[PDB]
């Protein structure tokens, strides 16, 4: 359709024009989109025809925008057009706000069960473990089998993401950061089951990375909270635009001077590359030891290197990272809000493919008062609408 | 009254119109508010009729604005209208500035007595304590009974706040942060008396929280000092808008990775959840120890977790908090000043209900030259006024 | 004079008008200030009459501006008027730049002598000390008597500051920070001589404060270096506007919670108020120890207090100070430059009262081509001038 | 030539005029520069005559701009003129992008060889070392002789820089920071060979400074990556504008108070100036020890000095450096991008003097359709061109 072709390429001017057309003419109500029904005292109502916007067949304007390949003109600004913004607010507060908070309540009760099933793991060797008849057993083994089943659930839910949208290796690593992190979490959990029944103690490695990931994935549910959701979008921007640029340059100075400190150190505990790469990393934390070794030669060389480390990477690069984060906050004060609107918009559309059996409640704002004097005949119950309101001063 | 109805809903345009009306017409001085008496060389005087603004009966415009429910249109901007701003400056420098500094001088001499009565507390067991005939006794027991009486005073003064304004469970936790903190301070002090005479050593817990709170409550008196008062408003904004958003996300990463570090640690001192949640909190301070334990397995797993902690929460989240505080300073450079004007305005109105017996000094700028040719008759001593001045250029 | 009355009150509009007047009329060259001599191709010269501006008798416009009481309208902006700004640049690069750098070269060679005379102080008891016949003696005792003489010099130079300008107890602590710090430095040095010959070892206390002050006073000479001088003005603004507002609130939380930690601590090493006020100050540095004591009761109370300290004063107030310094840089990006221009302007005028015996070199830009057809007669060598240049486009 | 005279002095208005002239007149195509060949639907082509811009004889406009003495009007803005900007983009993506990445791939494989040849250096005394017949030998000695040859290569490539451009002692230390750091790296490597065969163990000093420098020189290749290259320009600006101004003032307070701490310390381990200048430097890192010594007198003096250190240089100067970096990011948000465009432009022109034997591929955009009706005759294959494109709306 030519409407969805404007949405797919991101033509924001045309998409504003089609969703907001209105003209006073005979045989124009067959063509017009925005209808103005009630003209009372200066607050005037408005009805948007909403034909293929929300509930179209296999190509809907909400589904075209929210599933974009992130290479469009402006995928984040199209949801600010007057029919689309209030409808997603209407589908939120009426329908999906209750079913989103229940999903966050399940996942918060998922990680409590999975923590307490891992916190009280058995300590003796040779997995697996014959559960005793005690009250502590039959009560965390039920905690384990629920926690494994959650890793199975996010695995099959992670596959059917890829089986539907198919981001195809570029929109994967660019526009779908959230669904990978649910999948990699479930991937460590299933590897930790395979290593558990193969009688190896290294399952607790993959369990921990399945547990460290799982709490950091709880920032996914900060969307649906406006002040928190815009905050978690900014955390995404600091990783992709500052630690992409800091941790390259920092690890050059880190691995650079640590290889310069080893070759000066003659022998001892810190003779390896690993044991002194920590000792130069401790300056970044705030636990840097200047005299961390004595067994070398040329003390004047050894402390010029540390001072050239501390001047270059501690009182410059960490104090420069704070300044560059200070500029990307003022730059992404508006763009990070619009990216939050798109993150809510995906979660709204995801539940309509989930709670699809009761498809009547997904429809918005009634289907009535359609065709006032249609030229093809009397079809005044054809298309839906959505009521808004306006302001004063004529 | 229709004037206070504009103040209660926060109609700033109407409230500017009523307090500043003036027109040259016969039988208009009965209706006009702003009077221009002395028209000398280009500095021209101005008199504001001030009828129900300051000293009305049970609904005054200062009392309506300053006791707002924080849900109005602009409660912080209405005090910038030309009669209201200079009057609160006039009631400050003439009347309430002396009686405010005495209240800060009492409370500063309250916390010195309450500190020194707690610093020299008796150390032996089984409270209470038979005071000896020494000079040190009969000199801190008098220090205690004054300090208990201060907790009684802020308790009854905290009740009669709630018995008058009745914030009703929403304006309580939103618009009245200061009066709760005086009340909770007095609440710990009275619990520390009940535990004292019930022969339990745990009174010193509630005494300390009554003493730690009491010095932090001394930031209440930073209002009445313009450069300090605007500074303490900004401390309120950083708690409610940044540590509301930092300490949620920080404690997710903190409790997330600390539960990931326990389940890797086999046994030892740091096997509990509490003993290692401190050890990951020490990275935020600047005392983080990378090799804080050795009794585990898979050292490569244990230090990926700490590095994934330090990268995520130390060189990102603390360096992001500084950037987000850097944006909310430039955003609240003006709003935090106007909130300080409202905090002074409450303290001005609070003393008129306190020093009410000498109610003549509360009246401002005389009650004279009222009705120049009133149409109802000769009533030229009816209503008050307030003199201002103007500038040059006609 | 009415010219200096505009400079004393800071009327910048009138002062721009008097120093830049020019009109084409007969008998106007007796009244005009700005003369335009050479009108070549579009670069046009300009001559400023400069009568009472620089070299007046007992009231000169440079001396009136630069010796202001800091209560004027704009004392920092009057030096941007076109005759005054290029003249101070002319007196700098031609005359005072060489004699300023020699004063910085003496004072830099003063603190090297005074350091090395204190670094090698004798270590045995009972001052004073009979100097031996060694080569090390008769070589630092000469270093001492030069360093004492420098303290005598800054003492008498500090008195004759006050004997001339007389800031009178308000402009002292507001507009003359630099001359106090040279005086207090010399004051510790002279007290350290009185305690030296009175056979008390406490002279080394006042010597150290005379030595710690003396190197911090070397930031005085950062003026005369434009990028450094504007930087040292900003250090003055961070002390007077941020550490005036931080160190009040910080010491309230510091002394507040430290008195809350003592009264919980039963007995031991940290039972005093002083020994734990350091231990809460170490959290600000980055050396804060959470488990710094064990001899108390109610461990849950003891670590709520430390966490309520660290949350309130470390991850809030130090991270808020960086944000507030980030706003006062953008606010004082222009004002701190103009304050540097006034700090140079005082140092230019101070040497004309110092190198006064050769008063001919202090005069600027010649005294010639004065009165072209003066109406009182032929007086064409009466008043001086100063040549400038202009730009293209007619 | 008068064109290059506009480029050498940096007349950006004239240089925009000459490279973009076009007029419709007979006998104007002999004089015009910008040709508009294809006028289709509203995208219109454009051809730039490009005569002495890129491939002139001994004075080319790209070579004049990119080899400027940094004292011109705007050397960084001239590359934004419409022929020059797209041509350097054309010579990048077509020709030099492949040969730049190979140079970064060689140098990255140079420092890996030079690290691993230094990491496994022999530990016994008396250099040089008779290589054994083992497999580890004949495999790092080949690693050494490649790493020495790289120091020889950057030495002769560093000389022929100076033998061609001749920056002449002012553009050396101002406009050529990169080529010095490649040269000083090679200078330490060759000194480390001379000390190696002169049987002295101090070669490992100069090897380390040749290895610490060499990894920091890998930030040279961040140009050619747009988000990284603009980032490394900003690192240059923080060194030259903030650590030029911080490390002067910081070392005054550091050396100031450390000389004040020595003269108070009577005797012991920290009696020297060096041993306590570290202990005051550790406060900047975050490892400052307040009670780092006890053997002195007047403890009240000793901790006023440390608190006057920590207040002045830790909670002021490091927190002021972050604010001043926060202002020079917003100030150099645009200038640092244009300096990156000039750093790419030098690397493009450097390879045309390197890959000069295949000089045909250096020519851009063909040499055809030159002279449409030249007045001197038929010379329609005289000068080259370069095709661009334009936008809609007539
Ligand atoms: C141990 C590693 C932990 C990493 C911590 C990060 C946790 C945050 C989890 C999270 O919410 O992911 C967020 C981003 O976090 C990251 O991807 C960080 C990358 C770390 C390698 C949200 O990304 P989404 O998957 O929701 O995708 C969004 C987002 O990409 C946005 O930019 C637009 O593209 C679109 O709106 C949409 O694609
Ligand atoms: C141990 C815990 C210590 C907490 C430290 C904070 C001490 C500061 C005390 C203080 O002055 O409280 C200030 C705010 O501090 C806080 O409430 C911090 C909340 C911490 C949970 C002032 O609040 P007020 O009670 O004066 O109310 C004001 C204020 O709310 C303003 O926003 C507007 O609403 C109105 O002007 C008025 O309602
Ligand atoms: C151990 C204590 C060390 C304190 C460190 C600060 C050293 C800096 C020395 C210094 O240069 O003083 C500068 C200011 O430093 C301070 O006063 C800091 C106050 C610390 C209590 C310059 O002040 P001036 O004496 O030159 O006066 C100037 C200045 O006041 C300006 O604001 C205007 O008023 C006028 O131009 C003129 O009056
Ligand atoms: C152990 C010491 C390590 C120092 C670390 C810094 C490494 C960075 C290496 C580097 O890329 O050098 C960059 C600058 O780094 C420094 O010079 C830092 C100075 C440290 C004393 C790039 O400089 P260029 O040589 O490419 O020259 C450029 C640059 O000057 C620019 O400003 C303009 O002048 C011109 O575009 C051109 O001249
Ligand atoms: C969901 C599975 C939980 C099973 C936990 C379990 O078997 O341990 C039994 C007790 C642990 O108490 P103890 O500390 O005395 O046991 C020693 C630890 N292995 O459990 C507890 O006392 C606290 C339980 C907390 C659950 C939220
Ligand atoms: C500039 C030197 C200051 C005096 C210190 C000195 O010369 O000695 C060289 C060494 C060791 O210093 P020490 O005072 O401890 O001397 C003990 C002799 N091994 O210390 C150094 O080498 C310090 C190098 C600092 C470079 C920034
Ligand atoms: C307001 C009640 C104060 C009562 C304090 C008291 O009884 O102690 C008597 C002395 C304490 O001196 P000591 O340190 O020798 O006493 C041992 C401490 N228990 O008191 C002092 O020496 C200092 C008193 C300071 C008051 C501001
Ligand atoms: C989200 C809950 C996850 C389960 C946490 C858990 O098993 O910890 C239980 C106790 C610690 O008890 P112990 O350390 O004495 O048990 C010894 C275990 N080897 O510590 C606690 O109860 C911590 C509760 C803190 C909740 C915020
Ligand atoms: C990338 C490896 C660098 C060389 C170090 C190495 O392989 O050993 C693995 C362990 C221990 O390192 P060590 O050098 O101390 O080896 C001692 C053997 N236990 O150290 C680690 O596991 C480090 C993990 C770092 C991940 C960022
Ligand atoms: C200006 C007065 C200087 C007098 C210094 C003095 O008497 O000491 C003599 C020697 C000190 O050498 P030593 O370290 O061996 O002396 C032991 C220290 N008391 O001096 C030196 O070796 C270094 C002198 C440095 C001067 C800049
Ligand atoms: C606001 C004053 C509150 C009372 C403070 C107090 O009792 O401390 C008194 C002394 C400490 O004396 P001691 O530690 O020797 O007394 C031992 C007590 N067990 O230390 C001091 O006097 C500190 C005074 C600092 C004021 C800023
Ligand atoms: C929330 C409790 C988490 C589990 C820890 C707990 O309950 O014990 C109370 C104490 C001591 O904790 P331990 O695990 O070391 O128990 C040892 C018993 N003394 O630790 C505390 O009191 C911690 C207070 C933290 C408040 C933020
Ligand atoms: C390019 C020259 C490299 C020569 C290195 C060499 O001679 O050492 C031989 C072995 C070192 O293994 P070891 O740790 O057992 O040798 C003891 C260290 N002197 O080498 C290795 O095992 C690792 C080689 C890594 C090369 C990238
Ligand atoms: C501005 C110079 C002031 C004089 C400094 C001084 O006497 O220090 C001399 C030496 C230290 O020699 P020592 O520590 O061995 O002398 C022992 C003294 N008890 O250390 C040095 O020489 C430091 C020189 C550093 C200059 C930047
Ligand atoms: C303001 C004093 C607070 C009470 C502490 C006091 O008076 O003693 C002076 C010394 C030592 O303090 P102590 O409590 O450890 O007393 C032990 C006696 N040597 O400590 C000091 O000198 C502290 C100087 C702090 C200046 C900011």
């Amino acid at each position: 359709t030519p409407l969805a072709l404007a949405a797919s390429s991101g033509k924001i001017g045309v998409l504003a024009y089609i969703l907001q057309r209105e003209i006073h003419e005979p045989e124009c109500r067959h063509l017009s989109r925005k209808f103005t029904e009630w003209a009372y005292g200066p607050v005037h109502s408005s009805l948007y025809d909403l034909s293929c916007i929300d509930t179209c067949e296999k190509n809907s304007v909400l589904e075209v925008i929210a599933y974009s390949s992130s290479e469009t003109p402006n995928r984040h600004d199209m949801l600010l057009v007057e029919p689309l913004n209030r409808l997603l607010q209407d589908k939120w507060d009426r329908f999906v706000k209750r079913i989103f908070y229940f999903n966050f309540f399940v996942y918060c009760l998922y990680m409590i069960i999975f923590t307490a099933a891992a916190y009280y793991r058995p300590v003796e060797g040779l997995p697996p473990y014959k559960l005793k008849n005690t009250v502590g057993d039959y009560f965390r083994v039920t905690g384990e089998i629920l926690s494994v089943s959650g890793g199975v659930y996010f695995f099959f839910r992670g596959i059917q993401y890829f089986l539907q949208r198919r981001p195809s290796l570029k929109s994967l690593f660019v526009d779908s950061y959230s669904e990978i992190l649910f999948f990699v979490q479930s991937l460590f959990m299933l590897v930790s089951v395979v290593l558990y029944f193969s009688q190896r103690k290294e399952y607790v490695a993959s369990m921990v990375f399945s547990l460290a990931m799982g709490w950091t994935n709880m920032l996914y549910y900060t969307r649906g909270f406006q002040q928190m959701g815009i905050y978690a979008v900014m955390i995404e921007k600091m990783i992709l635009r500052d630690l992409c640029r800091f941790m390259f340059v920092y690890l050059v100075f880190l691995f650079g001077f640590s290889t310069a400190v080893v070759t000066l150190i003659e022998d001892g505990k810190y003779n390896s590359l690993y044991s002194t790469c920590l000792e130069l990393f401790k300056f970044t934390i705030g636990m840097g030891d200047l005299e961390f070794t004595e067994n070398y030669d040329f003390k004047a060389v050894f402390i010029i290197l540390l001072l050239a480390y501390v001047i270059l990477t501690y009182i410059l690069l960490l104090n420069m990272l704070i300044a560059l984060m200070g500029e990307t906050v003022n730059k992404i004060a508006q763009e990070s809000k619009n990216i939050w609107k798109l993150q809510r918009a995906i979660t709204i559309l995801d539940t309509e493919k989930s709670f699809l059996k009761c498809m009547r409640k997904a429809f918005r704002s009634g289907k009535l008062l359609q065709v006032g004097f249609t030229p093809d005949g009397k079809d005044d119950y054809r298309w839906c609408f959505r009521v808004d309101e306006v302001n004063w001063t004529t």
